[PDB]
């Protein structure tokens, strides 16, 4: 396990575990304070006794995280054992997920473009490292209190090599999964680009396509239907960004690097600092109730 700490280190001493902020890839996630620096962190806690077929996946997740050095990937600080519980210390992103920031109401196209541009920067980094996220969706897109946008939850992240230029494993969240991943055909990083497209619709409309239906229906709906399109009063460049991602033929989908030059992004995206308005809005909203 990369970043595994000295097992004599007691994380209950080194860290103040605060409120739960979410349920994660495995186990729960908490807000916490690093007791040495007084920096806030995120703590993922997993019971190893309450495992197992997950520990390979937990190894794999932590391995992948430890191999990423990008402003666009959640930082991983190390892991601690406390009796049966694994404490995974993560970068704390105080804005929550893009999905949280949607709860007060719709995004405008500038905010959508900005968030998509930053996701594309993350996807470009990952894909350049032959890594595939495979669970891109709004809930896995996090923001710092400054409005920086980062990719999270590498629970099902894949790795490509010289040997394996392609993967076949059935992973992801159904609504966001690419048809070729659902069919377990040979696939690569283009799968993430399909997921990005679904996420673009999610960011624009609040939900992915087929969100009313039972997840098992999409197992045939997605491979046999025409891809979703963004329906509603949204700009033509936003609709074409979505369609460019959502092609059933993976070689017809652009790369992350290409989509960064897409007209929707260029014409509408602004500096990420402006996303603070979106976090302030969430605050005010969450005040009431
Ligand atoms: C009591 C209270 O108000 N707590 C804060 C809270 O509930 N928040 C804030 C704003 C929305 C929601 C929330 C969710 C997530 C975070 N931050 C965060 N940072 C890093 C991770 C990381 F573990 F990926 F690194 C992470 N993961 C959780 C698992 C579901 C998302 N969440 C912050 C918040």
């Amino acid at each position: 396990l990369p970043g595994m700490q000295n097992l004599k280190a007691d994380p209950e001493e080194l860290f103040t575990k605060l409120e739960k902020i979410g349920k994660g890839s495995f186990g729960e996630v908490f807000k916490g304070i690093d007791n040495r620096t007084q920096k806030v962190v995120a703590i993922k806690i997993i019971d190893l006794e309450e495992a197992e077929d997950e520990i390979e996946d937990i190894q794999q997740e932590i391995t992948v995280l430890s191999q990423c050095d990008s402003p666009y990937v959640t930082k991983y600080y190390g892991s601690y054992l406390k009796d049966t519980k694994l404490w995974i210390i993560m970068e704390y992103l105080g804005g929550g997920s893009a999905l949280d920031l949607l709860e007060p109401g719709p995004l405008d196209e500038t905010q959508i473009a900005t968030i998509l541009r930053e996701i594309l920067k993350g996807l470009d980094y990952l894909h350049s490292e032959k890594k595939i996220h495979r669970d891109i969706k709004a809930a896995n897109v996090l923001l710092s209190e400054h409005g920086e946008v980062k990719l999270a939850d590498f629970g099902v992240a894949g790795q490509l090599t010289d040997t394996q230029i392609k993967r076949n494993t059935f992973v992801g969240t159904p609504f966001w999964m690419a048809p070729e991943v659902i069919k377990q055909s040979a696939y690569d990083s283009k799968a993430d680009i399909w997921s990005l497209g679904i996420t673009a619709i999610e960011l624009a409309r609040g939900e992915p396509p087929h969100s009313e239906l039972h997840p098992m229906k999409v197992l045939f709906l997605i491979p046999k239907n025409n891809p979703p399109t963004l329906e509603g009063n949204y700009s033509k460049p936003l609709k074409e960004f979505v369609e460019a991602c959502l092609n059933k033929e993976p070689s017809f989908r652009p790369t992350a690097k290409e989509l960064l030059k897409h007209k929707f992004i260029l014409r509408n995206a602004k500096k990420t600092s402006y996303l603070t308005e979106l976090i302030d809005r969430y605050k005010r909203w969450k005040a009431e109730q």
